[PDB]
């Protein structure tokens, strides 16, 4: 039972293997996140294909990095 799994599936409402990393940073604004601007530049780190999608390894790399964004995000997962 992983926490990052829930959030990862949160955006994955299309039954896909990846989730848009662009809509995330822009979506966090609704979650009440005050780092939507910092997350936008952070999500780019996990993205190695610079595409509008991220897999489990990508999304995870964000948390494993402990940047300080997913810390508060996963808290409301
Ligand atoms: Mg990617």
């Amino acid at each position: 039972a992983d926490d990052m799994e829930r959030i990862f599936k949160r955006f994955d409402t299309n039954g896909d293997g990846k989730i848009s990393l662009s809509e995330l940073t822009d979506a966090l604004r609704t979650l009440g996140s005050t780092s939507a601007d910092e997350v936008q530049r952070m999500m780019a780190e996990i993205d190695t294909d610079g595409d509008g999608f991220i897999d489990f390894n990508e999304f995870i790399s964000f948390c494993n990095a402990n940047p300080g964004l997913m810390k508060d995000v996963a808290k409301v997962f």
